[PDB]
């Protein structure tokens, strides 16, 4: 089917951690960018308007661009950039399945590295794996890093000379992340993305993960892991069988990454919380203002197209 | 079987490198912590006493805690921390096989990153791979990194702002590491652990490694490698067939990791030393004061239980 | 067969980036060092003369040294170093197949990390995989990093206190790299090497890669990837089916690596250029002064031997 939608690029500010507001170039004014969910073989048309002061493009990472290389989104290679105020249309066929993503391809060290110019592109295969048919919850986790020194300074950052001192999943640093709420017998698909410039060793307490896909393609030899290393550009899909009720933290195991501005704890941390486990008064998230769509799990259930999420929106 | 262990947490100083003494929080006063070696299905009980000035926990990495989540060791999530001077008891069934490990889960960037709060937990499968049955030597290699600026000062370290300038296997930097001594026909299982905050590209000269297990679970499709990347939290088990007598260095291939305080050589380096090879006068480790248990290989042969090792012990104040 | 080669080590300066000339210790005066291409089972003899001011060795990474450990090239372990002015002969049997490499093993953090002391050693199996049979182009990509503060002075570099601020493939930083020119229907074997001390997330636009070999040995379970993480010491071999004509960039996805001295773009970037695609006025590499052997692809067709390449030579 043909799926057409409209995306903008906006100058907004998001809160990454307590105390750290960050100027970003958000697709539809949000970080992560909107979810795009389509079916294998769909024809996609994306109309992009740059409402920022700098040039950008959008590259569709994982999308082959078969016979459509001029929609690959690479400035000086496949197109001239989308200047401030201008618009550009991408057209491609979603013939490559799985967990893909999209991001700016201008000034990538800064724009992708610290300005939030990325989001998920999920292509459902015609022939999912049998285990994918058992999935009851689909979870997107996009990891990235932040350089507090350039939080207010578009046009700066993302170099070797900078210091990445904050770390996140879906643009929040613990405790501003959200729990992964499950119930016993859930079958949870988690998609990890190396969205920013860091490496993330994603470890699930209480559970092993079955690694089923690399860069959205199914492995002939899936393997179990309790820690999955995710580097820039990569995706890994896993399955967790939610058969062990408790509260089980789930986090980046790289030691410096569970800090925030040199303070601990922080960083890419969530908690697998099972329904019905009694809550101790000392539980760090006992009073959480819960967002069930923090990992796009609700959006993923609502059809094919483009989805914004108000909890990812920044301020103008 | 029910297996019960009494563990302490101690403030000691260890020598990581020539001229680098480091204040650590050593389980039973050693870094790596004691080896815990049990069988699949055992019921484990660990009574922990905190003899340091700061709060800690112990998390059992890879242990599922099936029905026992309150023993997962995570402060603010599954327990309150073990305060200084206090005790706490962990109980879990070892129903997850393979190379596991344990580490503090309080202030982890510092405690696990530079204070040595970690050790190996080996769970023997009831049904091991056939190749595992050919093994004649079992070897633990726990890699980590150290920030010399915070060596003498608990309470700091383990941030992006710090500089990790020393590197080790089992908490020593070459030349203070020990050789891996084999003889022709040995079948060597090596268990790599990303215990600290760095990445380590472990390369064996003279041999390929057959990678058989990821995070302690056997791969359906094992593969050969001469360089295995190990990142925080992970374990890899490999087999080396010792069929090539020589002196073959075995080291982290990340170029800045074979330094110590900005000087070379140093870092996570050993040598696969074959017994039959005559020693040259210029060999760096001629006459080495040798520790046969530097990789826990002797302890690993001594039955199920918990094993200290004095080559890992630090000095009390 | 017995194959005997004479190699030298020379003090030369190379141009890594616009703005960065670097003093290196080039094997045969070039970086990458010469391609050594031999067959499984050959007896190799390499006579090395050290025409530099500092001691060196050559270690043959991935070569087992069966019966020949004294040629392993490790100072203080298998030999005394080759002093300045002196010569030394290596002998080994190439019984280990695949993508191997060679590098100095004296002061490795500096000599291999920033002084270019490395090159490729390709051992052809007497029995290649079936996929290798279809290959029409063979490509070598050796990634490394550079520290501009020590560019002019041997004896410093390669420590955690230094700053790696330039990144390359085959010792050039974009735009001084060269395109990978292909034609529709090509079957491209690419061999990635982690020659320096960095990690490189190599991502091909427009195509998936079939990962067929790890450290030169064929995988029982090959797998597709669009991004392959290459770390120090490792090699990965992939296959790309060149069936999607366009201009498709191919680069390290680690965000800070696509910079050069703090500025973007730079780093390990190439473009898969298909013959016949019209060149746009704004194409960055329009009119490139092209080197068809930048990835050793011409040398790799020339049989067994040791191959210098003038494009890699430094100046005295
Ligand atoms: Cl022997
Ligand atoms: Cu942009
Ligand atoms: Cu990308
Ligand atoms: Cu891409
Ligand atoms: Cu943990
Ligand atoms: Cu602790
Ligand atoms: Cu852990
Ligand atoms: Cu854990
Ligand atoms: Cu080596
Ligand atoms: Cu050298
Ligand atoms: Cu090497
Ligand atoms: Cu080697
Ligand atoms: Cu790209």
């Amino acid at each position: 089917a043909e799926r057409e939608f409209d995306m903008t690029i906006e100058e907004v500010t998001i809160k990454v951690a307590p105390g750290l507001d960050y100027k970003v170039f958000g697709f539809n004014g949000q970080v992560p960018g909107p979810l795009i969910h389509v079916q294998e073989g769909d024809d996609v048309i994306v109309n992009v308007t740059n409402n920022t002061s700098l040039p950008h493009t959008i590259h569709w990472h994982g999308v082959h661009q078969k016979g459509t290389w001029r929609s690959d989104g690479v400035p000086g290679v496949t197109q001239q950039p989308i200047e401030a105020g201008d618009s550009y249309t991408y057209k491609f066929k979603a013939d490559r399945i799985g967990t893909l993503w999209y991001h700016c391809h201008v000034n990538v060290n800064e724009h992708v590295g610290v300005r939030g110019m990325w989001g998920p592109l999920i292509v459902d295969p015609k022939q999912p794996l049998p285990i994918e048919k058992r999935v009851t919850k689909d979870v997107i986790m996009m990891m990235s890093t932040w350089e507090s020194a350039v939080a207010d300074k578009y046009g700066e950052g993302g170099t070797p000379m900078n210091v990445a001192d904050y770390f996140s999943v879906n643009a929040k640093s613990f405790p501003l992340t959200q729990p992964l709420r499950v119930k016993k017998g859930d079958v949870v698909k988690i998609r990890f993305f190396g969205a920013g410039g860091g490496i993330h060793a994603m470890h699930s307490h209480g559970h092993d993960m079955l690694v089923t896909h690399k860069d959205g393609l199914p492995l002939d030899s899936p393997y179990y892991a309790d820690t999955v290393l995710v580097s820039p550009g990569e995706r890994y899909d896993v399955i967790i069988e939610a058969d062990n009720p408790g509260r089980f933290i789930f986090h980046d195991h790289v030691d410096t990454h569970v800090t925030a501005g040199g303070k601990h704890p922080g960083g890419p941390i969530t908690v697998i919380e099972y329904d019905g486990v009694p809550v101790d008064d000392w539980y760090v998230w006992k009073d959480k203002d819960y967002d069930p769509n923090f990992f796009y799990s609700e959006s993923l259930k609502q059809g094919y197209g483009m989805f914004d999420h108000d909890g990812f929106k920044g301020e103008f």
